[PDB]
Parts: structure tokens; C-alpha cells; sequence
């Protein structure tokens, strides 16, 4: 029986959430893809889902994956970006979902994309517990003092409305999937510029886990037979702004 860490999300629960009144029961896009993939394997994979987080805010996804290395988890299943600092310590499947950082801002500001954001000294929103915090500091050398953690689409919307003057932000940097959910309920804001990273979401296992290999060929079967699209459309189909 594999102990599988699952992030205890407080927001964008379409991706994955703990079913209310349970410890070990989860639902969402990521759970459905995991389940569909495992069922395509020719051996049984018994699983216990173990919640990772205090349940008050989204957990550190990097610290979550780090629990595989200490042996606390046999695997992590969730909306987990396949980024270098994680791939060096655990083995991911190939991505089951496309992701990548975008800039979200109000229309017709000085923010035209990630480069404009770097040239300026405005405060930047990112999602609590995201790798995005680390990409901004280390890869793009953005100052720690500019970075504002936001937990939910309500907080996103408040931060963008208040703006830099009133303790909010000029823009938020976050993965496209959360930004698409955010905008479908908050059409006053837009993506400006393009995706400037392209790391997908994958299932995480210990270094040399054959599960990482096998599930990648399950993901190909899910892609071809159209179940990936079907499971996307079940959870994430939303009313667009344009
Ligand atoms: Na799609
Ligand atoms: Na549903």
C-alpha cells in the first residue's frame, strides 16, 4: 500500500481537494487523471492518499515533494510543476497537463509582460506555496521585498484592484491553469504577454521508480483515447471572458 502525499489545497479545488469530513479521500482533475492512469497498469497499485498541509493555506509544493526523499511518502499526486529543483531529488512522470508562468494584470498598465515587470520595481503577486516564488527570486533576480503571496482568487482580485499604492500588486505571476480559472470569474484582468515557462504537472516518485516510467505510457494512452480531454472538460471547462 503506497502512502501518496496529496496537497491540501484551500483554493482552485477543481484540480484537487480533500472531500469534506474525510482524512484520506480526494477528488479533482489530478485525482481523476491519476486514477485513470493507474487503472491502465497491468499490476495492482494499492494507494492511501495522505493530506499534506495545515489546511489553512496551500502548502509548499517543493517541501511536499521533499517528503518522498525522507521516505514519509512513496509518491505525490497533485497539481505539481515538474521544475529542476524537484526533478533533481525525485522522478516525475511526463506531464499529464500543460502549465507555464504567465503575467496577469489590468488592461493598459505599464505591464505588457514579464520583461516590463523586471524593468520596474512594482510589487508582484504569486500563489502561496508555488515554485513561482523561487523562479522569480533566483532565475529572474526579482527582489524578495517585491513578492506578495496570495492564497485564493478573491485575494488575487483584491490585490489587483487595490494595486501597488494600497498594499496590492501591479500584476500576479502564476501557472496558466490557475490563471484561467481566476479570469473566468474576474474578467476585468487579462494575461499580458505569452507563457514564459512551460513546465507541466507530473506525478512524483522516488529516483529510479519504475512507476514514473510506466505511468508516462499510461498518460500516452489517456491522450490518444481522449480520456485526458474528457477529464479536463469534466473539471475545468469554464465561461471565458472573450
Ligand atoms: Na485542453
Ligand atoms: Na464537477
Amino acid at each position: 500500500e503506497l502512502k501518496i502525499g496529496v496537497p491540501l489545497r484551500v483554493s482552485y479545488k477543481e484540480f484537487v481537494s480533500q472531500i469534506r469530513g474525510t482524512e484520506n479521500m480526494f477528488k479533482g482533475f489530478c485525482i481523476d487523471v491519476f486514477t485513470a492512469a493507474v487503472n491502465l497498469l497491468p499490476y495492482a497499485v494499492p494507494v492511501k492518499f495522505i493530506p499534506y498541509g495545515n489546511g489553512k493555506e496551500n502548502p509548499s509544493y517543493t517541501h511536499m515533494v521533499e517528503m518522498i526523499t525522507t521516505g514519509n511518502f512513496d509518491g505525490v499526486v497533485g497539481d505539481v510543476a515538474i521544475v529542476t529543483n524537484r526533478t533533481k531529488i525525485v522522478d516525475f512522470t511526463q506531464p499529464y497537463a500543460a502549465s507555464g508562468l504567465v503575467v496577469v494584470a489590468p488592461g493598459g498598465t505599464p505591464i505588457k509582460g514579464i520583461e516590463s515587470l523586471r524593468e520596474r520595481d512594482d510589487p508582484i503577486g504569486y500563489q502561496v506555496g508555488s515554485f513561482a516564488e523561487s523562479y522569480l527570486r533566483n532565475e529572474l533576480n526579482i527582489s524578495e521585498s517585491r513578492l506578495v503571496p496570495l492564497g485564493t482568487p478573491e485575494a488575487y482580485a483584491k490585490a489587483l484592484k487595490d494595486g501597488p499604492s494600497k498594499g496590492g500588486v501591479a500584476a500576479i505571476v502564476d501557472e496558466r491553469p490557475y490563471v484561467e480559472l481566476f479570469l473566468s470569474s474576474n474578467c476585468a484582468y487579462r494575461i499580458v504577454g505569452q507563457e514564459f515557462t512551460k513546465s507541466g504537472w507530473g506525478f512524483a516518485f522516488p529516483r529510479d521508480s519504475p512507476l514514473a516510467i510506466d505511468l508516462s505510457t499510461a498518460i500516452l494512452e489517456l491522450a490518444e483515447n481522449g480520456d485526458l480531454q474528457r477529464i479536463h472538460d469534466k473539471w475545468l471547462m469554464k465561461n471565458a471572458c472573450t
